[PDB]
């Protein structure tokens, strides 16, 4: 029939015990009923706005999944005005869960984030559009440029792990949620024209925590164990991070972060939306050909006396030192000239030494000009732009160390420079792409634990749980979750190994580039052990 | 101290037992409905799962604007039922198997999207071939699947009839008035095929199991209301609209074709206007309504709209023409001293180059606030009734290129389910409020906790594993009256002069009821109550 | 607070603990990611050596490859192939005292990654490494130096620790055989790729999860091995034999570029996509394509004929019409049409294939400035199949006609593509040319099928975009049971798995006729894993 006579006769002609694999006993599970609550919060306000949400009744036995609503307001008035890209995650300073025993879990913003980075939907709830994210420009005190919306933050907690099994516990005892907000000159990029003053005045954070409560009938709860983060930054410019009382630890995290204390955060370009590279870049190379190709009846104005531009020859070609520029537009009317601007951004720390030029970056640059908007339209550019030249804040270049002006862009170009103070910003640039830790040592105690040359764990880790964007992380437990004790790293005090020193070998970087002066901070993230109890209400124990 | 071996596993010998993927060709029966029934029966299959419907979709030969839907396969199915002897054993509508594939991309490109299938091609001779012949691969996702050979569908020597209910040919197809789509419907005939997985069990040893079966109800149009009677036993249930076109006919200005991103359909539609919304003509423009207001662009390139500027700037315009706006291409006003709706008004800025060796504006740069919402209005809403204005104010090479959509699986009120039309919603368990929401959170949950970027506002009762374990239902009470759900929804208030006002909703209520399955004296469903 | 209607709804049988479980006390293990320098060993293939030995490694698992490319420098066009990494390899082997433990070919260990996006961005995915770089200066960087990540995915990953290959006090051997430098990098005849071959060397580094575990409690698991065989050069048929256990049985095409010099026209780089590969072609076409020039064009072959547009703007090629109009063109110049750029025919009066046809509308504008024209539309009918055709079949024997009537210009920027995973007739793997399949096990027929519904069935069961025709056999959970397998019958002569294809012939006159087929085919043999006295696998029959 429809089966092969090669399969029939290969099975039909016993004493073995098999494994039943086409059946199994449906198996009753505790009887229970879910509900998706949300509750409205309690704002306290260094006037750091804080929410508290209070969690009590008999019959919420237990509960996971919590989400974070977060009301953002109309924003109206004059200049340019765009949120962080997953505003949401970075309106978060900390999260804090807490019992009358004390904290059973919490987590630092930036942490919370990292272990949602490879939850796409998280993500896009918490605020990744194009109405949110693109930089909207005001033109009257009345003009709205972002209209209200609402943004849902998922606070991911080892509670979620396995769904109902892994679900935080109610002994009849009063659970408190805390949410400590970061100001929100970290959520918001801005310009100079814009009103900030009066934002920050204005702006309130109007959050609700929702959660999937449990109502169980007869519930046997049984002692669970948590892996709790905690995060070290070492000192500014400083390769070496220590975390102190390590006693059993299901896993380490080493990352860099730039401090941008020393700069006003102001920076020449930003993408919107677009959070690509190349968009990156080609934000950056928009901003700048504004000044760097113009095309003028006679010498242009309205740049500095620093300013160097000049007049592109018959050739095409225009040679800044030993870098070569061809330059050359379509339709120029008989009148005007095509003009090059040689040095639009430089830095140099001696007099007469190595210089670093902006307009060097640039090989080719072809457009038309138009008669009717009286502009340049840019048609191919070839450039060596990258991702640290967008990432530099304008301080930088205009900085002491730099003996030249440094910012040679007309006063139209720095009114439109925006204010950048992303709180969860990693490595040197805004893609985290350059990776400037050359060797990696983790030591317990005096003993070297583990070192590498290459990010061999950051591609395990990235490999291990299927993420585009991890970190350098040593995982110490690869037994399954909530269904057996982590597997963690025992610690010997006496031996003096109660301790987890990382030292890191930064990149040599350039003097005369200004990325050099962009301070660093190390950030190690050390999961520990706890087991939670709950003999007269929920309590947690650090494994020692 | 007593510890579970994580290193090695006892190799459990399983039941002994060979798979074959077998295809059968159906019996098709003509409402007039396409009807495919395909009968297994065989000693030798004892259990089938992962159902796939196979279709040969032929040469579209002749003239004019044709397209197929996006996931065309999908959108071809109007029912399926497995079915024993017994009766129904699980069957689920067109747009819940869709539904339930919709996070699966894998299954979604397989029911066919491509450029081939999806972008709108033109025929320019009645033997010019518009699209090749293709096969399309259907995944019918079934709960036999979830655990694989634990879950599969037994046939205890019982004849298993799997009947598959067809959508007109019209629901699939996107085409224009010049297309000869009465010769097609009649000519066109759905060509299906049935392959799953067969297994050859040696001494089965089957027990009961568990199903949850899709029920759904629509509600009546623009009521916002729906219940759902007999909830014993449910596992979910899921909320949402529905447009319905029944009042237009169903014909679109513009379609981005296999191009499907919110930012695809706004650009094909800007790209359809501005045909008609910058002219470059040797005087007044000529082949437009006497209602259109074409006004000639000054010297600063700035046209004013009332409050709305408008800058347009073309360059190599010869000397004898000149540039012009369409202020009103398409306008809406309920009464004549009111809002008006006018999509002139939603662009800011239009800049260009006309070539004189094409004798056409290449458009460089648009700045425009146009919406997913605008390209979702039919062309009958613009002329319709409630309009004071006239409204259509394009030319008629414009009007004669908008094309027909009759998709049977569009959500809320746009073509990418952007805008959520659900203010605040109510689930009642007879009489007593079982949950209300003011904000999409049980949407939230849905996305979150199924990975899914396109999901729907749903009650999730049951957070157990599934096959190995009875489904966590939501208990009835028949004495109290608990024995229905019912849902009220309060939609979201817009402005009446605007279009998308007037797009007729049906909430869709759908309810996973619990079933089990029984396999003495062949294979039997029993409804838990 | 709850709603008072579920309160009411709860307030003997045996239940289950959904909400709580006893927290069971593991093995008691440590992991520690441990990489490791090989020895190098030298027609002529690099080979390269890993030798794991050590008291407290019990257990391993997650082998990752590590690459050191070096810093590319000189003049003409470079660029490595997509995931460059799993392209460096061609065959690995674990191996101990005993023998073989497992193996797999290069290819296949590709194919089992292909629906990892995460290990294939690390072998090398990116338009720094991809991208076709030009070198212009002796000393000019083409390419900067990086390190690529391949993960040779093994059996032992499947269940983690469950999964993984445990030591007993034996010498585990990880061999990996490379491929020559030749098949991963993209470049011109420009680049000097004679010196580049002779000072390349593969820098690998070895990487896995070692585990030290106290007191072991070694179990024996069940492993399946890959065993390919490649049919002969456009043969549809292939046999496996000795097919005593098998799990599954993948059937697949490849192409063969012997009878070619491996140049093509066009390359897209980074960009993958159909859509990329097939304008990257037209890109390259495009500059002989239209002309504008002072009169009749210069620098093309005696046998092309370039033809002048009339004021109409259509060029009839045949019965093919090609509007052709450009802006801002010169009163000195004229606007000319290529009207035979690539052109095959196997009789001097008979069908063409000619690319110039493909076209139906051309526009753009001439610029003044770079006195180049800037194409803004085209109009053509370019398939994936045209841009994957080798420029030695445009020119070949079996062609009547010149052939490549490209300028000298456009014929220095050709591309020499070795790329050893290729599948099908085309760089997508779009075209199907298998009609049907049968699959007979010994003289009988196992499954035999007129659509890719095996194909259809891999790509979902795997949820994988790139699939192959496979007969799955085991559908039951790996690790925690003995695989379902195929069981053979010696007597009965039912002890080989034989592959017959029916291929779909292409037209003689359309140069693709010509690109040489491979059959393929894969079969996984069930092997029982031993740990008495060392590592040992023995084949279930
Ligand atoms: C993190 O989850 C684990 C929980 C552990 O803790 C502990 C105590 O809690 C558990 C649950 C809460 C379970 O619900 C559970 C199962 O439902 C289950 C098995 C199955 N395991 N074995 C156990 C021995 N038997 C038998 C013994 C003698 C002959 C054969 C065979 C099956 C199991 O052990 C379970 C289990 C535990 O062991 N499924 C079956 O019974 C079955 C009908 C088929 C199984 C199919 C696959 C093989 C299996 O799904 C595989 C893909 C894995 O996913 C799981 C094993 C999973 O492990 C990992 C790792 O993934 C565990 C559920």
């Amino acid at each position: 029939g429809a089966m092969n006579n090669t399969i029939i006769n290969s099975l039909i002609g016993d004493s073995i015990k098999r494994s039943n694999v086409f059946a199994v006993d449906s198996q009753i599970p505790t009887l229970y009923m879910p509900q998706y609550i949300s509750l409205s919060g309690v704002m306290t306000n260094d006037n750091q706005a804080i929410a508290s949400f209070e969690i009590r009744d008999q019959y919420i036995t237990a509960l996971n999944h919590l989400v974070l609503s977060l009301e953002l307001p109309e924003v109206k008035g004059m200049g340019r005005f765009g949120y962080v890209p997953y505003v949401g995650y970075k309106c978060i300073n900390h999260v804090s869960i807490s019992s009358c025993n004390g904290v059973i879990w919490e987590i630092e913003g930036e942490e919370l984030y990292n272990n949602c980075i490879n939850n796409t939907i998280a993500l896009k709830h918490s605020g990744y559009s194009s109405e949110l994210n693109d930089i909207s420009i005001g033109l009257t005190p009345n003009d709205t440029i972002k209209e209200p919306s609402t943004v849902y933050v998922y606070i991911k907690t080892p509670f979620d792990v396995e769904d109902t099994f892994s679900s935080l516990k109610l002994s009849d005892s009063k659970i408190t949620v805390t949410v400590t907000f970061n100001p929100v000159s970290d959520i918001v990029i801005r310009d100079s024209s814009f009103d900030f003053e009066t934002f920050n005045k204005e702006f309130v954070y109007v959050p609700e925590l929702s959660f999937i409560g449990y109502m169980v009938k007869n519930v046997q709860i049984k002692p669970s164990f948590i892996e709790k983060p905690r995060r070290v930054i070492g000192q500014i410019n400083q390769p070496t991070a220590t975390v102190t009382e390590v006693h059993a630890a299901t896993s380490l995290s080493v990352y860099t972060k730039p401090y941008y204390g020393n700069t006003d955060n102001k920076f020449i370009s930003y993408p919107g939306y677009s959070q690509d590279e190349k968009d990156y870049i080609d934000a950056y190379v928009s901003r700048l050909l504004d000044d760097l190709v113009i095309v003028s009846d006679g010498p242009p104005t309205g740049y500095p006396e620093s300013a160097e531009i000049v007049e592109v020859p018959e050739d095409g070609i225009v040679s800044i030192q030993d870098a070569d520029v061809y330059v050359k537009i379509d339709n120029v009317p008989d009148n005007m000239s095509v003009y090059l601007h040689t040095n639009l951004l430089m830095f140099g720390t001696r007099k007469n030494s190595f210089i670093y030029n902006i307009s060097k970056k640039f090989s080719a640059i072809t457009g038309t000009y138009s008669d009717a908007t009286k502009r340049t339209i840019f048609a191919h550019i070839s450039h060596s732009i990258n991702i640290i030249d967008t990432s530099i804040p304008v301080s930088l270049w205009t900085s002491q160390r730099n003996v030249y002006n440094g910012d040679n862009r007309s006063a139209e170009s720095k009114a439109k420079d925006l204010f950048i103070n992303d709180p969860f910003i990693k490595g040197i640039d805004f893609k985290n792409k350059t990776d400037i830790i050359s060797r990696l040592e983790v030591r317990f105690g005096n003993d070297v634990l583990y070192s590498e040359n290459g990010p061999i764990s950051r591609i395990y880790n990235e490999l291990l749980t299927k993420s585009n964007n991890g970190t350098r992380t040593l995982t110490f437990n690869f037994t399954p979750k909530i269904f057996f004790r982590p597997t963690t790293i025992t610690a010997n005090v006496s031996r003096g190994k109660d301790k987890l020193s990382v030292r890191v070998v930064y990149s040599t970087m350039d003097v005369n580039h200004p990325i050099y002066y962009v301070q660093k901070q190390l950030v190690v993230v050390c999961n520990d052990l706890y087991k939670v109890s709950y003999d007269q209400g929920v309590s947690i124990t650090k494994i020692m």
